[PDB]
């Protein structure tokens, strides 16, 4: 459903595995002791300070309470919310950061973000992927058994790419009819539902214009119109989904027969099988990850 988050009820989670929680925001401090309690020796918070704010968390208090103790660390790795591209981008250095992590602090590793509903289940499911070893859909099936969410599959799965193959982008162009509207705007896209980017009004053409640069995907978008929200029914567009919302899309595509497109098309199915070659190349990228600070 559309609005499943609970803050009111305090922080919840699930394991996944006995050595990896799925949860939600730590609220206040005394969630530290929480965790401690159950043998976690990694707080792995992938929050914005706007998704802290609004529902009133106080992150430098859980901070410094952290720091009082030797057996947990607190580590921040930031992704934006309602923000599926931020997520593609962001997967493998935030990846990066917890498989360092985990390594050195080891115990129980408690993934969240603010709901554990869309970012943390990435990550660990990430996390599961490419370190744990498992198929993408056999770790999918797992997590979805303990635990309710939505993990974004798409952008793991370009992640995964994007590491293996690089990234390629082009120009897109994102074009609606004037109907005497005074602004026009593209919200999804490559900037996430929570921001809105204004087309400009080609003098004289009679059409409201967008050019980006995309990698390679397909990329869910919609218009707002004089402030209303609506899909251009001149342009491609699915749904309706779940939810009862139709998007937009761009599909990007380079070469399909290419090498690299070739990849791309066998990545992109339902359970992407790695040869042992890729996952060699994953953990190579992973190992030269940062540590966090
Ligand atoms: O942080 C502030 C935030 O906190 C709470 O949000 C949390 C929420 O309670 C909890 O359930 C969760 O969210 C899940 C969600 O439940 C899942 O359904 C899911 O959502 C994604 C959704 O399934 C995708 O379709 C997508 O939605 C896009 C649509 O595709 C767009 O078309 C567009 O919708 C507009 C629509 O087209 C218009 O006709 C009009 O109706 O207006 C709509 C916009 O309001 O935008 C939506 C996105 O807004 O993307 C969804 C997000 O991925 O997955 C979610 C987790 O990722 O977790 C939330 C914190 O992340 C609280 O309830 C909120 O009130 C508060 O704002
Ligand atoms: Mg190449």
């Amino acid at each position: 459903g559309s609005h499943m988050y609970r803050h009111e009820l305090g922080m919840n989670y699930n394991f996944i595995r006995p050595d990896l929680i799925v949860g939600s925001c730590l609220q206040t401090p005394e969630d530290v002791d929480k965790l401690r309690k159950i043998g976690v020796k990694t707080i792995f918070c992938l929050q914005q300070d706007p998704d802290l704010e609004y529902f009133g968390v106080d992150i430098s208090s859980i901070q410094a309470y952290a720091k009082k103790y030797s057996d947990i660390q607190h580590i921040r790795c930031e992704i934006r919310d309602f923000d599926a591209f931020d997520l593609r981008m962001r997967l493998p250095a935030v990846v990066g950061t917890l498989y360092k992590a985990v390594k050195r602090n080891g115990g129980v590793t408690y993934v969240h973000s603010t709901a554990g509903m869309g970012r943390a289940p990435a990550v660990a499911l990430t996390y599961m992927f490419w370190v744990q070893g498992y198929k993408l859909m056999e770790a999918h099936k797992l997590l979805m058994s303990k635990r309710s969410c939505f993990p974004k599959l798409d952008a793991i799965r370009n992640a995964t790419i994007d590491i293996l193959t690089g990234l390629k982008r082009k120009t897109v162009t994102l074009t609606l009819k004037d109907k005497g509207f005074s602004r026009v705007e593209i919200s999804g896209l490559d900037i996430g539902w929570g921001q809105r980017i204004p087309l400009t009004l080609d003098k004289g053409t009679g059409f409201w214009i967008l050019k980006r640069e995309l990698p390679e995907g397909q990329f869910e978008y919609k218009y707002i119109i004089d402030g209303e929200w609506t899909h251009n029914e001149a342009e491609p567009f699915i749904g309706p989904n779940k939810d009862g919302h139709t998007n937009n899309y761009a599909k990007v595509v380079d070469d399909p027969t290419s090498v690299d497109g070739t990849t791309r098309e066998r990545l992109s199915s339902e359970d992407p099988e790695l040869l042992e070659e890729e996952r060699s190349k994953l953990i190579q990228f992973l190992e030269t990850c940062s540590e966090a600070e």
